[PDB]
């Protein structure tokens, strides 16, 4: 029901994903937003190069300034694509969360605390994703996977 679990990773976190993100796969991320957070992000990456920066198939980016939002996008050859902004965000400073990223055939389906949050259509085949990055102001209790 959950495997390859990593606990209290240091942020910034970069880790290799154990198996392939095929339709049906869940990525489960539990954490807490620090009282002073501006933003954090979960990036599903093709590799871990820093310079040049690895491509990001799915960038999921809660932001806390202003009214708060989540920005999602894809990074290819160090250039961002079209931004998808979700203004109804469940994240709050000083509150804990369970993010479930469900890989479907045509998109990611993301829920927080069991409530649907957003959809993100695949722009790169998810089979090419091999690295998970978590950056910014966030505390992560655990990262787990359930494949297929
Ligand atoms: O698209 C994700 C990417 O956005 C960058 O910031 C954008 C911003 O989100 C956009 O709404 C604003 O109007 O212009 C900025 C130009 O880049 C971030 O810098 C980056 O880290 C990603 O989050």
């Amino acid at each position: 029901n959950l495997q390859n679990i990593i606990y209290n990773p240091v942020i910034p976190f970069v880790g290799t994903i154990p198996d392939q993100l095929d339709p049906g796969t869940l990525i489960v991320i539990r954490g807490h937003v620090p009282s002073d957070a501006d933003r954090f992000q979960v990036d599903l990456q093709n590799g871990s190069s820093m310079k040049p920066r690895a491509d990001v198939a799915f960038h999921f980016n809660p932001r806390f300034k202003r009214a708060g939002c989540i920005v999602c996008n894809t990074l290819i050859n160090e250039k961002w694509g079209r931004e998808e902004i979700t203004y109804d965000t469940p994240f709050k400073r000083e509150k804990s969360f369970e993010i479930v990223i469900m890989v479907l055939k045509d998109k990611f389906q993301v829920a927080v605390n069991g409530k649907h949050t957003l959809l993100y259509g695949h722009r790169i085949g998810p089979e090419k994703i091999d690295t998970l990055g978590i950056y910014g102001k966030v505390n992560i209790h655990s990262i787990g996977f359930s494949f297929s």
